[PDB]
């Protein structure tokens, strides 16, 4: 139950060129990809190979496998094929500006799993999967739809010429399948709340430590955060017509819920438009500016996604003032 890419598909990804004018630009953490849309697979192609190596994945394989990682994700507002490509972006800047701070393996697995985190999303959370007994939320009873996105990436490397993994030993195989697995479940905000405050503690009293495997985890986790709301690091406009996508999305989920008789939280309830300015400056001090408040501190070159945010934040106070 996969959808298998075509081969012209495929072949014209291998015959793609990234102009000169955005090799500058994709090192940069506002980079915004959306203004170039039939670029995006050779965008995910260009970065692999800067970050691990031109000879990392085999390119006929690698081919196959975004291309048809794209055709299992939707045609829903905002968990679509341009979210993977954003998050994916935003990881390749942070892991290019601490490189050798990560090993080969782990620079391969979170790229990879940054495209595949949101695999076949269908524009639902885990709380609406699990109030209306939804198939897979009794299969995954926590994490739901992101046990699902690493179920559905793991589907993706069985298929026929898709297995970029194969030429790693069985050893590293299963490392960085757990590197994804982690990685994508990760994702869930539900997580990150634990996930930060922990660092936070860890960073302050002077125990945070690298070589530490528990805390790479944690580490791993708070960077796959900091990529899934990278929106709110970009330029003021962008940021402005990417939070439309979102709420287009809640709101969709908000009208299922109220066709069962159900209201909503104000979030997901497109008739309280009116508090969304509230709800972004919430969502900033009690999320975003924490988020990426910890990851500078662990990683300080990741610090241009908190400015960014922090100048959003201003955008969004002046909103709210008219
Ligand atoms: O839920 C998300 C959200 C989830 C996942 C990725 C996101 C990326 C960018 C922005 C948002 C999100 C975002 O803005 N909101 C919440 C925004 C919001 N709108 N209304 C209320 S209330 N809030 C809010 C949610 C959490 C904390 C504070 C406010
Ligand atoms: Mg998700
Ligand atoms: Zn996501």
């Amino acid at each position: 139950h996969m959808s298998i890419c075509t081969s012209e598909e495929w072949q014209g990804l291998m015959q793609f060129t990234l102009p000169v004018r955005l090799c500058k630009e994709i090192e940069l953490f506002h980079f915004d990809i959306g203004p170039f849309e039939n670029m995006w697979p050779g965008i995910f192609v260009y970065m692999v190979h800067r970050s691990c190596g031109t000879s990392c994945f085999e390119l006929e394989k690698l081919c196959r496998f975004i291309m048809s990682v794209k055709k299992n994700y939707r045609r829903v507002p905002y968990h679509n094929w341009k979210h993977a490509v954003t998050v994916a972006h935003c990881m390749y800047a942070i892991l290019q500006n601490n490189h050798t701070l990560f090993t080969d393996l782990e620079r391969k697995g979170l790229l990879i799993a940054c495209l595949c985190h949101d695999l076949d999303h269908r524009g639902f959370s885990n709380s609406y999967l699990q109030k209306f007994d939804h198939p897979l939320a009794a299969l995954y009873s926590t994490s739901t739809m992101e046990q699902h996105h690493f179920s559905q990436t793991v589907s993706i490397l069985q298929l026929e010429g898709h297995n970029i993994f194969s030429t790693l030993s069985s050893s590293e195989y299963e490392q960085v399948l757990e590197i994804i697995r982690k990685a994508i479940i990760a994702t869930d905000l539900a997580l990150y709340f634990g996930n930060r405050k922990q660092l936070e503690e860890m960073y302050q009293t002077g125990s945070l430590n690298l070589n530490n495997q528990s805390h790479r985890d944690r580490v791993i986790g708070l960077m796959m955060t900091a990529c899934d709301l990278c929106s709110v690091t970009k330029l003021w406009p962008v940021t402005k017509l990417t939070a439309n996508d979102i709420y287009a999305e809640f709101w969709a989920e908000g009208d299922e819920m109220k066709k069962l008789g159900i209201q909503p939280i104000p979030m997901m309830d497109r008739d309280k438009k009116d508090e969304v300015p509230q709800g972004q400056l919430g969502f900033y001090n009690a999320v975003a500016i924490p988020c990426y408040t910890t990851l500078t501190q662990i990683l300080p070159p990741t610090e241009p996604l908190l400015k960014a945010c922090r100048d959003n934040l201003s955008q969004w106070e002046k909103v709210i003032r008219g």
